[PDB]
């Protein structure tokens, strides 16, 4: 089997990107968070607390004829960016693009953070790391792609975010007329439960290639692409006025800039992010300083190459045995 959904950005500055998602019978469609950073399947739902629910289209168990509760489950998460949610655990089938997975733990969430209320667009996520980071309690639950894995023709997923544009989610098949040259693939450590691997080094605009390597993980759930504040620092002296602001929670830049590219390699292949995605604009609504969307990722305590990075490639997740991922231009 196969899947293929359009996946669309939340706004104008490709802040998340949202996927819809079909849950119960009959569908309860849903438009969710696909998160490479996280392994839960959590959702708005008619459990949801009311003063926490702000737009939002809930998930309402009682309506779906294939729910079951899972007796005694409960889960609660907390992200990098500081929101949480928690709430028990139901499984119902679930399909994506055309996959169906049956059984799916779908975790309704009874308690939201205020970032989680205040974003009317996502209705939940859809976590795609390892089924090792699942916070399902007493009995941890596998994400929707490990449900899937033995279905699908490939066990891959591959993440095509767009640019200010929508892009696809496929399952179980890589399109080969999505992507420019060859697939770059490179090792993956799971140690973590995250797709963990090394980038081969950087370069900075039209500048020479800097070969280090760089550990981080592929996360479509983060907006922002978060390195070591050696390479951050080497990227923002490039723009006249950038500079690192405590006040506003990282390095800012005159609106008036033309940033420039930045390149990631991956083995002996390179990524260029062009300079328009690093732009994530006034920091407050009519400022002439706009927020960058390179950032360090000192404190973090992990590089994160997030959608600023991604969203310039053709991303494969491959789920084999020994799993890897592939990157290509595009
Ligand atoms: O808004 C301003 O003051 C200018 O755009 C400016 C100048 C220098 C540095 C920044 Cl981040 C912004």
């Amino acid at each position: 089997s196969t899947g293929s959904a359009t996946t669309t950005p939340i706004d104008s500055l490709d802040d998340a990107y949202i996927t819809p998602v079909q849950i119960g019978t009959p569908a309860q469609t849903l438009n969710l968070d696909f998160d490479t950073g996280s392994s839960d399947l959590w959702v708005f739902s008619s459990e949801t607390t009311a003063s926490e629910v702000d737009g939002q289209t809930i998930y309402t168990p009682s309506k779906s004829t294939t729910a079951k509760l899972l007796s005694g489950a409960t889960w609660s998460i907390s992200y990098g960016d500081g929101s949480s949610s928690s709430g028990d655990v139901y499984t119902d089938t679930v399909s994506v693009g055309g996959l169906t997975v049956t059984g799916q733990a779908v975790e309704s969430a009874k308690k939201v953070s205020s970032s989680f209320t205040e974003d009317s667009t996502i209705d939940g996520l859809l976590g795609l790391a390892f089924s090792t980071l699942n916070t399902v309690s007493p009995t941890q639950q596998k994400t929707f792609f490990d449900n899937a894995k033995a279905s699908l023709d490939s066990p891959v997923f591959t993440a095509d975010l767009g640019y200010h544009a929508p892009g696809t989610y496929n399952f179980g098949f890589i399109d080969t007329t999505a992507y420019t040259g060859s697939i770059t693939y490179t090792a993956v450590s799971t140690k973590q439960g995250f797709w963990e691997w090394t980038s081969t080094g950087y370069a900075v605009g039209s500048g020479t290639f800097k070969s280090t390597s760089i550990d981080g993980i592929a996360d479509t759930g983060t907006t922002l692409l978060y390195l070591p504040a050696t390479v951050v620092s080497a990227y923002w002296a490039q723009v006249s006025g950038a500079k690192s602001s405590s006040s506003v929670g990282g390095y800012v830049f005159p609106c008036s800039a033309t940033l420039p590219s930045f390149t990631f390699g991956v083995g002996s292949a390179r990524i260029v992010i062009p300079g328009d995605y690093i732009d994530f604009g006034p920091i407050s609504t009519g400022s002439s300083s706009c927020f960058g969307g390179i950032q360090s990722s000192a404190g973090i305590g992990i590089n994160i190459f997030g959608d600023v990075a991604l969203k310039a490639a053709f991303v494969v997740f491959n789920g084999a045995t020994t799993p890897t991922l592939g990157f290509a231009s595009k």
